[PDB]
C-alpha cells in the first residue's frame, strides 16, 4: 500500500547532482530504494569506482531522502526489478536506457512500470 | 532539555570517517549542528577542496543525522561557538591537543559547553 520509486548508479563521489536525481525521485511517489552498481558492475562499465560498493551503499543509506538502499545483482537487472517492484523507475538524464526497450523488456517480465526520465541538475 | 551537540569539518568528499563522526556526535544530544568551514579557512590550513563552500554545506544537510547545517566563521571559532551556544562540541578520536586548548578557553571564559572526542573509526 505505497507507491514505490526505484532509482539506480554508481553513487562513488557523491554530490549534489546525486541529491537532484534522488529526490526528483521520491518527489514521484512515497518511497525510495535506490540500487547502487556492485563494483563488478560498474567496471564492465568502464569506472572503477574510487569507493568500493559496501561503502558507497552505506554513504548513500546516510541521506534523509533515501528509505533503503539494496546492491544490485551483477548481470541481471531483470532480477532487481522482480525482487524491488517498484511502481516506478527512475533514469538519471545520463543513463544509457531506451525508456521504449526498457518498458518493453520489463513488459516480457509479465511487470506494469512507469518509466520518468530525470531532468539533469543545474 | 534538549541537548545541542556541535561538530565541524570541511567534509570535502564525503566518506564513511566523516558519517561516524556525525553519526556517534547525533547520539549525545537532540539535535546536530554542524558548522562547514568556508573556502578560506580550508585553504589557509592548507587543506585547498575541490567542492565550493555552498556545495558541501549543502551536501551536509542532506544527510539524516544532521539537523542543522551553517558555515563557519573565517578564522575565529570562538565566534561560532558563542553564536551556535552547543551545549556539546565533539572533536575526532586523535584530537587530544585541540580539546586541551578549547578546554583552557572554556574555563577562562567560564561558558558551560562540554568536549567530547569521539570514538576511533574502524
Ligand atoms: N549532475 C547531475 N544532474 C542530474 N543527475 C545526476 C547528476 N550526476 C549524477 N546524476 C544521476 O545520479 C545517478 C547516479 O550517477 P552515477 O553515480 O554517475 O552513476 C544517475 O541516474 C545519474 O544521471
Amino acid at each position: 500500500g505505497m507507491i514505490r520509486v526505484m532509482a539506480t548508479g554508481v553513487f562513488d563521489i557523491l554530490h549534489l547532482g546525486h541529491i537532484h536525481y534522488l529526490k526528483e525521485s521520491k518527489k514521484l511517489g512515497d518511497e525510495l530504494v535506490v540500487v547502487v552498481a556492485r563494483d563488478s558492475t560498474a567496471r564492465n562499465n568502464g569506472k572503477i569506482p574510487i569507493f568500493d560498493e559496501n561503502s558507497r551503499l552505506a554513504l548513500i543509506s546516510e541521506l534523509k531522502v533515501v528509505d533503503r538502499a539494496i546492491l544490485g545483482h551483477e548481470g541481471d537487472m531483470m532480477k532487481t526489478v522482480i525482487e524491488v517492484k517498484p511502481d516506478i523507475i527512475t533514469l538519471g538524464y545520463d543513463q544509457k536506457f531506451d525508456e521504449a526497450e526498457l518498458q518493453s523488456k520489463i513488459n516480457k517480465l509479465g511487470i506494469t512500470v512507469k518509466i520518468v526520465r530525470i531532468s539533469k541538475y543545474d
